[PDB]
């Protein structure tokens, strides 16, 4: 049902809260944006699974074991041979986080005015695709953009928009399809690998290139093992060299599910490609030998990849988020269903049914969470979905959402009833969030720095 | 109610999760005796709470500043400084544990053939007191003989056993008073301010000196904060504070409420027996400066001794035992009450009450426990009671007991539930548990190394 | 003289101690290419200065302090604080490393078709600035380019040939002046504070900008305080402080000279840049609160920039590096004279004078550096020079160098004279070293993987 | 001739020094004594090499893997394992240090009137002896005593003087014969191995077991290897392996050469004697299966005493000592000789040729060497020696000593030449030292706490 830990606590960090007079000031103080508040305010800090993970005593032990030589540590072999068995990929080029692979992959595979199809977009992912001259289309299936909709898999890529875009575009314009496991937007639902079966026989009959967004791919290796007939004997390690046998490459955060607070890498069989990516590393993260990483930091990740195969381990991160979801949606709470491997997300537009989306109401939402609870979460709905670049509206994204992000390995049960117990009492008044508006909007990824005001 | 956990998780300890049938051969081959499993064969291991705390990440910043010099480390004015402000002695010398100031202190402060009264005893403490001619008399209140007995306070002295005493015996023959905060022999079970000042001004008035076993001296500070009436606007540093002012002295383990895995100390507010500790100190662990620790070591038990007095910390320290001890009792279970600050105690006697004591319950009660639960508990009954040294029989304990010992800051409310829930279904069953009987008997400490199998 | 280390080894790095005839048969196995050679077959290893540093026992407390907030992290406050401190730039952000400051800082100070203008260039800094539309112009007095002249601060800019620019380009169409501390192709020589006033005056009265390259600038420092007249009663703070009030902004890699194994960051006194800085940084690295850096390594960044600042320290850095180029100068082995700050220049085309360049002299003197004493050297000549693209053709640089650059605080002055009795015995024989020919040669950074073997 | 040190700086600690002025007010602050100064005062720091070591980055990973179970920690298999397979003993009972191991082995071997004999004798060791009733007898060679005397093995036990100590006091009379390598108060002399074969076969046939102490058994195992005829091709491991199988059992202070900061055991073949042992190793340190130290200390021994058996570690240790005699020496500063594996010894008779033992110049040597250097050294004379029992006179060694103690892998060469550049020149006005008498001395151990003032 809801397993214990499959650990020990091995070393703690203490945590405190300011009282609601000072955090409606730290929120005044930020511009009621979650990403300008100070860390030390923060009890419960579920801004971002993404390089928040508690490490193990084993990749502790590889931390005093950095070797920082400039070329050919034993760290980059360490995870270059991890990286090879598990994923199955001929070449490894780390980075120094996902973003870094991100930008090569871009620069590497995409000719200006070709097409990337995903399923769904991310923000940085999509960025580096249009900077680079590619045009996004969205492939995943329609239910993937219903919140209330609880159905498996929704990640999956709609097969018939593919071949649709196969069609209408031309194989060749295609520069490559970009395969999320699992998608992030979508509230961290996973791909079957039914799915990414029949991606990889279509793309294959064309010669279009497939390479996967790999962050969350235990997550997702999890949700196969669960859920997909035929795949309840198989190890978590099987189904995720299973899953990468389907693609061409793969770029990587290990921020999430290597367990570590820092690094990412670039996987990919062609040769050709292989001798181009080294070329580019040295510009943008440095020598292929450690790739803007330093040596403790690569070993962290090949011993912190392994950890996450564990069945256990992965059981009780997926299970400890539904436990929250459970918990939220006994008591009406409107979330995201089904919910993701990673985060509990909150819908905003059924939590705040007298707000409009002009006036950015998960925006408000998260900064009510925190005055009324001292959590921090992540606005996800218009904001982050940035402005059309050619009319210069905002993207209006059906999934205005609040994202209650769980790090690995960081917090218990007894901090998940906090989190439900405090946002079930702010639910009882809903009625009392304000809308804002824009006074500083950057060009560019705005909702990281961007500063409202209340309406 | 039971709080959350005042700190986040830091890092952790793997455990590998082996299922029962394996956790069955274990236990074979540890001869049913859980002072014999290996600690990676263990998820849960409640053995003792000595030893076994996680540190935080401020101790651990600590563990990388070690002044490891002979003489005059900073370390150590560290440690000197800490104790002096937060337990008000004048005078302070470093152990490696607390066995190791009792042994100074035996040796410094008893004359062949004086008495030592005390509320119950420890078995090291008591060694050292009878090994240097005293004889023990033991003054603690009636109640705490009774297991079953729920009232406060139950570790507080008699003082008219202890009036009785010195006007029987006499105060020049009296060494000391020996008050242990808490007390373990029954429990964990609390000691009152008021009768830490009642014993103060009795012995004065006699010239009897008050030394106190400090070992759990926070958790008996939050039961006077709790449960004593006028504490409740004291901060806990304030309670231990004014504890120790009713004391000339104490041997501390930081072992218990230090938060750390090895270390103690001994304290003194007399010039001349400071002088001649420093003299014997050199004899069995090292100098003043060090006392048988690294310098790391005496870092990490000052800033673990600021830190037990968070109250956060030591409220949640207390209700998560407490929680435990609540749900057995909420199910039947029989355990000892109240339940102390650190441990809960199975009453094996009555949970196994188709078992004589010959056929061991409380040592086969804890093999059917990590059987079930993969937890590790330790007997407390006619096994660890030892043989008579002249007879040749056994000594036959009164309790008859599984200590559930918990360790600080390691195990969560979901690990308590484990506990909980194999336990509850082993009663529901109890009639199937078997006796032991000795297959391998060592001369001594034979709870150590003792082999049995079922009858 | 020749100080003493002012520290004491706190931990050290064991390595193998393997005989010449292993070493020879590793050389081999590598090509003959020491980028080829593993780190755990290595003594010493002086391919680099760049975070290969060792960290002191106060970093490694810091590093376990790391707060791994997404956003607010107390380590980069700390971070903040420090540089703004020792450098006194209005604005901070933070990157995984140097080159990702740098190209941030193109991207937002070019437009395309200015021109750039330097004290000589690096090659991740000059691709940044082409890559942006920009054309490089040397500015470096012409003394820099005479490896035997020894004269005090050779990486002074010509401030004449920087008027000359202005005049014939006009400053509209100037992007900004990169001033590098120290001059990395000059062998590592400083820049006189006389020479970066200078500098300002000319260019503040044509609006145009100055940004400096502060890689290694405590070394330059040091070099002021003990070679330019006025500054001897001046701290190394004092003279840092100062010299970046000439400047507008910095791209600093804190993988030299701030003591680490990974970090670095971008300063700015504008606040519209500042601004766009902040923009553009989530797209490369992450939050301007993080950067592509775990929190722990911002920790150690701001303790070893502070750390860097101590005269001892920088001291003891510079004449470890000039002890060694002193003991082979003293021997007649020709080497680039000033010595610099971070390493010491063999001259290979001199070295091995009867080998041409096609013969590949620098890379075939490192192999038999490593050979006779388990020293790993970096060969900067015509193997890392490369190919010209259209051509096909051996770029054929002046300087046919062996680079031995030495990490701070991880050698003594007994690895130096490993280092140089070594390399003296090489050179009485050196007529026996014998030329290098391809047998395997990647497309590009060919330096980095191709083999070898003797002709 | 002196090798570079076989290893690589991982991590360092700064120093400093205190002006002359304060460094003579804190000489007054601590009464003349070394051991009552202050370590942050102390440049470099050779009070002693006893738990001051610099552990490398495999024992630091093994920190951060502390299994701190009571019992079957994963730590206390590895260290076991390796002492049994290193040393060949059959039994092994951890303890927090070696006179925690004495302590035990003095209560077990020694009946109230025997004699206990060795090479010399040590202040802790001889303690425990006498504290439990025996009679300790010198049986080393008389040119042990001499300190100019040059020759080798100086260790060794006088055949004839235990051949006489059987006859006139009978074997049975003797407890046993304590054999130390190497001899700590002859200077660090080593002891041969055909002399540990010649002890083994004349107790064996008389029945008198005899018990090593191995605190620097490999700086001993490398002179054998050095300067034995036989022993060259040895390897360090074989030698001490050999050394152990003449001796019955050893205690052991893992703080010299097992390269910890804390940590020793006490090993035996004997089953009964192993028996007894775990009964009392429970009153004074532990339980048998941690023994008084935290898991991670445990680790941290059993990869250190791997890591001494490396021939080159041990031979640059030894020959690192050596070169600050060989320096001395070369100036005409009076020492022991030959000088031994851990420490060079002043000869304060020699250097104070107008001071008197009674007026104690050792201790006042040392006083005047941190005064003008700022290094600290430990008197090694008549103040070490103690009072004798039955008379109450001092105990007047021959050997007045000032003992420069070099911790393992902690200061270089450049700090040596430092520590003999400082004493040459104190050599040059050595009439200004004053001698000293008492003021306050303790029971027993004196050296350790007590004041002195000027005469
Ligand atoms: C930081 C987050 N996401 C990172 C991310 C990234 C970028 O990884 P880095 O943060 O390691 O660049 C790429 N792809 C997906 C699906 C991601 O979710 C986040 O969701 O908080
Ligand atoms: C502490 C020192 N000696 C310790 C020592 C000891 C005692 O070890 P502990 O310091 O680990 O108790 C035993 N035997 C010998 C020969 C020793 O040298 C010292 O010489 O500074
Ligand atoms: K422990
Ligand atoms: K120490
Ligand atoms: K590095
Ligand atoms: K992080």
């Amino acid at each position: 049902n809801y397993p214990a830990e499959p650990f020990r606590i091995k070393s703690v960090e203490t945590v405190s809260m300011i009282p609601r007079d000072e955090r409606l000031k730290k929120m005044q103080e930020a511009g009621y944006n979650t990403f300008l508040l100070n860390s030390k305010d923060i009890y419960i800090d579920l801004l971002t699974d993404s390089g928040t993970n508690a490490m193990s005593d084993k990749q502790w032990a590889g931390m005093m074991m950095g070797d920082e030589a400039y070329a050919g540590s034993e760290n980059f072999y360490h995870l270059e041979r991890t990286v090879q068995e598990l994923f199955g990929f001929k070449h490894i080029v780390p980075t120094h986080q996902g973003r870094g692979a991100e930008n090569l992959l871009s620069q590497l595979a995409i000719k200006p005015g070709q097409y990337v199809a995903g399923n769904m977009y991310f923000t940085t992912t999509r960025y580096h695709q249009e900077k680079n001259g590619a045009v996004f289309v969205d492939i995943v299936r329609d239910e993937a953009h219903d919140a209330g909709l609880n159905i498996a898999f929704k990640g999956d890529i709609d097969l018939k928009k593919l071949q649709k875009l196969i069609d209408e575009k031309g194989a060749e314009n295609i520069a490559y399809i970009c395969l999320a496991v699992t998608v992030n937007l979508a509230g961290g639902q996973p791909v079957s690998m039914a799915n990414m079966r029949a991606v990889r026989e279509l793309t294959e009959a064309h010669g279009i290139k497939v390479f996967y967004d790999a962050t969350r791919c235990v997550e997702n290796a999890y949700f196969i093992k669960e859920q997909e007939q035929g795949f309840e004997n198989k190890s978590i390690a099987e189904i995720v060299h299973e899953m990468f046998s389907y693609a061409d490459g793969c770029t990587m955060s290990g921020k999430k599910d290597c367990l570590v607070n820092i690094g990412g890498f670039l996987c990919m069989n062609d040769d050709e490609m292989f001798s181009s990516a080294k070329e580019l590393v040295v510009v943008y993260e440095g020598m292929p030998s450690y790739g803007g990483l330093a040596g403790r930091d690569m070993e962290a990740m090949a011993i912190g990849l392994r950890e996450a195969m564990q069945y256990e381990y992965i059981e009780h991160r997926v299970k400890q988020v539904r436990y929250l979801g459970d918990k939220l949606k006994a008591a009406g709470v409107p979330i995201v269903e089904p919910v993701g491997g990673h985060a509990v997300f909150l819908d905003a537009r059924r939590f705040c049914e007298h707000l409009t989306q002009d006036e950015f109401p998960a925006q408000s939402l998260a900064a009510s969470i925190y005055v009324e609870t001292g959590v921090r979460s992540m606005e996800r709905g218009i904001i982050s979905a940035g402005r059309n670049n050619v009319t210069g509206e905002h993207h209006r994204p059906k999934l205005e959402t609040v994202r209650l992000t769980i790090p690995r390995r960081v917090y218990t049960y007894a901090h998940m009833d906090v989190v439900a117990d405090g946002i079930i009492k702010l639910y009882q008044h809903k009625e009392d969030i304000r809308g804002l508006k824009f006074i500083y909007e950057p060009k560019q990824l705005r909702f990281f720095t961007a500063r409202f005001d209340y309406i």
